[PDB]
């Protein structure tokens, strides 16, 4: 585990929780860092958590597009949203986080995929982003 | 308004289990949060009482899952069924005013919106076993 794997699987519990109530991601940020302000003995928001869940929504329709390009014939509302999260995180990071190369941004999706999704979707998300960079 | 209710518990607990942290520690931060801040909405008191109750709980909840998974281990699901698994087990046990096919339909249709193609038809099979 790489210095930032916890801060990018808080970031996909994030757009998770964002997708559900049908809000945005930063809005959802914006309640986390309320929570850090208030209690930051047990409710830390990682600097990069913000970052990351931040930029999807400030990016989120470009994101969109990259990857239903690169779905091979399906539409983004099809997969399961663990995997639409994950693939959201990572494609902002091939876009906007130019200090982690794009080997090691596909390796932590397949990380992700790993610890919370299903067996199949490791390989399913290392062939959706091996295209997308 | 229950359907929403649960569907922000299943958040909660996939939060929760990635932050390390009981879903009734989440609940109790978020809760007072809403209290102090006019602008950060209250949870709907059902979600505090699932995500509460799951928590109370958690042993006789992940042993009768387990107990129906047929030998497969309950923290290698997909981390959103096991949290669907987590409330829907805790309204058999706890919801009594929710009749039992209700609460089977209501998992097998947070898994369809919220997981695999398979998982309604998984969460279907543990819960009718269950129950």
């Amino acid at each position: 585990v790489r210095g930032r794997h916890q801060a990018r699987k808080r970031a996909v519990a994030l757009l998770f929780e964002a997708e559900v109530r049908g809000i945005s991601a930063a809005e959802v940020v914006d309640t986390r860092a309320a929570l850090a302000e208030a209690k930051p003995d047990i409710a830390r928001l990682h600097p990069y958590t913000a970052a990351v869940a931040r930029g999807v929504s400030e990016h989120a329709a470009h994101i969109d597009d990259l990857i239903t390009a690169h779905l091979r014939g399906w539409t983004l509302d099809r997969l399961p949203a663990v995997d639409r999260a994950i693939l959201r995180v990572s494609v902002w990071e091939l876009l906007h986080a130019a200090d982690v190369p794009e080997p090691v941004v596909v390796d932590e999706a397949v990380q992700l995929a790993k610890e919370l999704s299903t067996d199949d979707s490791p390989g399913f998300v290392n062939g959706v982003l091996g295209q997308v960079m």
